[PDB]
């Protein structure tokens, strides 16, 4: 039971927050609803602390991944956006909200992952996976290495199965599978394959996570670094020129990076579902509201097409958003996150020589159809 009369909306996000806080203040100053704005970031162990107990925000935005576990738990409210924006939702990502057969969620953001390498010293990238390796044992006699990926969490390894395109890569006439499991093919074998070997190699390093690449990135422990677009802010220290193409390929055939789509929802234990409605319909979801957002956020950040339409016009981002066509949306389903989970532990097994690849995706496998 959370306070009648009130919208507290816990944003998500790097930044976003003046964005969205002057879109809430327009709200309050319509309706006169008092609006609190926060980001009480590591939801992962706080917001257990108010979901057990009937508490919490009115509206709460989560990642690709983490909502899976906000809907799991019971706490999203039925959400049904203007047809019109169902209309300018995408079939890629309108898909990617439902749960059930049913629209429960809707996107807010739009990300992907990248190739970010440096450009002054090698202004030609690997051209696919075999080449990784490649830049690592140049810089092995050197005491150094090229891939800087976050092995150490399953970040940087989940998607490495991913990206062969034998997991986790389907599309069907605008369509996705999401209900095959691909860790049974040999491509999502191959990636798993190359994690452990190249880690034997000594090319790459299950140790090494975000706070090594950051402490190696800041003093220049390296001469270039392979990483994602996220890690970028931290690769940046150096104020060299970095470059960037495609990370993943998939069947012998780079297209583009996965792309994780941000979604928000609303707290079942809000009595306010029609303020968290008007606010969402009229504001939050409105061409202004999300360019307000994108103030502090990246511009690429998009939820509906009316807002992509807008987006158009950049030479960059609609470039961009073309090429997204090429990848495939990351599902917020429950279901869809627990079968993630099943391969990021498999990775780490294999990664630590627990088990064989074989046995790592047996596993999984088997988490996934149970």
């Amino acid at each position: 039971k959370i306070e009648e009369g009130k919208l507290v909306i816990w944003i998500n996000g790097d930044k976003g927050y003046n964005g969205l806080a002057e879109v809430g203040k327009k709200f309050e100053k319509d309706t006169g609803i008092k609006v609190t704005v926060e980001h009480p970031d590591k939801l992962e162990e706080k917001f257990p602390q108010v979901a057990a107990t009937g508490d919490g925000p009115d509206i709460i935005f989560w990642a690709h991944d983490r909502f899976g576990g906000y809907a799991q738990s019971g706490l999203l409210a039925e959400i049904t956006p203007d047809k019109a924006f169902q209309d300018k939702l995408y079939p890629f990502t309108w898909d990617a909200v439902r749960y059930n057969g049913k629209l429960i969620a809707y996107p807010i953001a739009v990300e992907a992952l990248s190739l970010i390498y440096n450009k002054d010293l090698l202004p030609n990238p690997p051209k696919t996976w075999e080449e990784i390796p490649a830049l690592d044992k140049e810089l092995k006699a050197k005491g150094k290495s090229a891939l800087m990926f976050n092995l150490q969490e399953p970040y940087f390894t989940w998607p490495l199965i991913a990206a062969d395109g034998g997991y986790a890569f389907k599309y069907e006439n605008g369509k996705y599978d999401i209900k095959d499991v691909g860790v049974d093919n040999a491509g999502a074998k191959a990636g798993l394959t190359f994690l452990v070997d190249l880690i034997k190699n000594k090319h790459m390093n299950a140790d090494t996570d975000y706070s090594i690449a950051e402490a190696a990135f800041n003093k220049g422990e390296t001469a270039m670094t392979i990483n994602g677009p996220w890690a970028w802010s931290n690769i940046d220290t150096s104020k060299v020129n970095y470059g960037v193409t495609v990370l993943p390929t998939f069947k012998g055939q780079p297209s583009k990076p996965f792309v994780g789509v941000l979604s928000a929802g609303i707290n079942a234990a809000s009595p306010n579902k029609e303020l968290a409605k008007e606010f969402l319909e009229n504001y939050l979801l409105t061409d202004e509201g999300l360019e307000a957002v994108n103030k502090d956020k990246p511009l690429g950040a998009v939820a509906l097409k009316s807002y992509e339409e807008e987006l158009a016009k950049d030479p960059r981002i609609a470039a961009t958003m073309e090429n997204a066509q090429k990848g495939e949306i990351m599902p917020n389903i429950p279901q869809m996150s627990a079968f993630w989970y099943a391969v990021r532990t498999a990775v780490i097994n294999a990664a630590s020589g627990r088990q064989t690849v074989d046995e790592a995706l047996k596993d999984a496998q088997t988490r996934i159809t149970k």
